[PDB]
């Protein structure tokens, strides 16, 4: 319940909500992660909106999703640390600039057991198995999903250009669950292309790409099915775009794909 029940092991680095640092849970010896927030200047009103999103979030449990622990306030500090699984194998970003690094592009069947974990890790958000509020993830790129020892899944963190970028979005239409499919569709085309599918040097040269819907395919090196799942992600429609559903329907998701 407090700082004090773990060590800091050292920092890992920062990002939106604040610093992420790596730490040993006293009781047992485990390592963990925290995230700091830094409450310093919120009212008590902007807190109250804080602290239903964070224990909605906290109830969310699935084994691609990053694992909840535990919540610190400390006071002297002004900070709340959130403290979560860490996961040993990364995050995906740094899979796909090591496949442009080395020249290499990723095997199908590591992309199909990403499309269908992910597809998990969504399902549990968007359809709680029972049974509670509908959650989106809103920030779905390759830096905030994960990988574990064997290189599971673990999808978490529910003046840089917007690659991702939704029709809905870029329309003022409110985003959807099927704006979380548009950004696991850019997602996916990333890790099969190492590229996104729409890129640009200015975001209205961006918007432009993106209104138009055209892309390439991914390479060759995968299966006419492959691109096409993507590719319906990537619908402009978003009525057009699979449900999570749909796309765990697909032939190419078999049992060995759910868990390496
Ligand atoms: N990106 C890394 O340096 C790295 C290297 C090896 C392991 C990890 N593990 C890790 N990493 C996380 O995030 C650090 C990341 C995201 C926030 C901004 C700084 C970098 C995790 N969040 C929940 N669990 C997490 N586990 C990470």
């Amino acid at each position: 319940s407090r700082a004090e029940d773990y060590e800091v092991l050292y920092t890992i680095g920062t990002g939106s909500y604040g610093r992420c640092q790596k730490i040993r849970r006293k009781s047992d010896g485990k390592i963990l992660v925290w995230k700091e927030l830094d409450y310093g200047s919120m009212t008590e009103a902007e807190k109250q909106m804080l602290v239903s999103e964070v224990n909605l979030l906290r109830e969310l449990k699935h084994p691609n999703i990053v694992r909840y622990y535990d919540r610190i306030i400390d006071r002297t500090n002004t900070t709340l640390y959130i403290v979560m699984e860490y996961c040993e194998g990364g995050d995906l970003a740094s899979v796909i600039t090591k496949g442009t690094k080395e020249r290499q592009y990723l095997d199908e069947e590591f992309v199909l057991r990403v499309m269908t974990q992910l597809t998990l890790a969504l399902k549990e958000c968007h359809r709680r198995s029972d049974g509670g509020h509908t959650v989106l993830h809103r920030d779905l790129k390759p830096a905030n999903v994960f990988l574990d020892g064997k290189q599971n899944v673990k999808l978490g963190d529910f003046v840089g250009t917007p690659y991702y970028m939704s029709p809905e979005q870029m329309n003022r239409m409110s985003y959807n669950e099927k704006s979380d499919i548009w950004s696991l569709g850019c997602l996916l085309y990333e890790l099969c292309a190492l590229m996104p599918p729409f890129t640009a040097f200015s975001q209205k040269e961006l918007a432009g790409k993106i209104r138009e819907g055209k892309f390439r395919r991914i390479p060759y090196r995968y299966s006419d099915e492959l691109n096409e799942i993507i590719t319906r992600m990537l619908n402009l429609k978003d009525y057009h775009r699979p449900s999570v559903e749909e796309i765990l329907e697909n032939p190419l998701i078999l049992e060995h794909h759910h868990h390496h």
